[PDB]
């Protein structure tokens, strides 16, 4: 169904949609690992579907159609504890400190770290560090093996913590588009 922000479990699969409170999103929670998202001017906003907790091995399958008019992620995310991180697989998007490359599911990609400070986070107002994978393929469907992306990370010094939720997400900012993503 169409739902507002939160969090909750749908169809076996967990879910997270969250937004920055400017208009113009419509998330919609489909059959399975369906999810819809349409969204017109909108602000920051994060919705997807996957699970929780996530795993360090997991094998991520998503295909879809995704469409964005502007500063737009679609992505295998989500979050650690004990360090706090928010790490992206970027499959693609719409229109940092890098630390190397890995060949991973059919392309290279390239990985960087970024410091966010005193912002928005799973426990709340705080500074942490993502992750970033960013596939140089841009693809918006296929399987994305984490393993291969977190072990690259470590082999750079990045370590992950406890895993908390790990979703495919449609990431939009301050922009337009459409997307229809199926995860399993």
């Amino acid at each position: 169904q169409t739902i507002q922000p939160g969090t909750g479990y749908n169809n076996g699969y967990f879910y997270s949609y969250w937004n920055d409170g400017h208009g113009g999103v419509t998330y919609t929670n489909g059959p399975g690992g369906q999810f819809s998202v349409n969204w017109s001017n909108s602000g920051n906003f994060v919705g997807g579907k996957g699970w929780q907790p996530g795993t360090k091995n997991k094998v991520i399958n998503f295909s879809g159609s995704y469409n964005p008019n502007g500063n737009s992620y679609l992505s295998v995310y989500g979050w650690s504890r004990n360090p706090l991180i928010e790490y992206y697989i970027v499959e693609n998007f719409g229109t940092a400190t890098k630390l190397g490359e890995v060949t991973s599911d059919g392309s290279v990609y390239d990985i960087y770290r970024t410091q966010r400070v005193n912002q928005p986070s799973i426990i709340g107002t705080a500074t942490f560090y993502q992750y970033w994978s960013v596939r140089r393929n841009h693809r918006s469907s296929g399987s994305v093996n984490t393993a291969n992306h977190f072990n690259a990370w470590a082999q750079q010094g990045l370590t992950l913590g406890t895993m908390d939720y790990q979703i495919v997400a449609v990431e939009g900012y301050f922009s337009s588009g459409s997307a229809s993503i199926t995860v399993s």
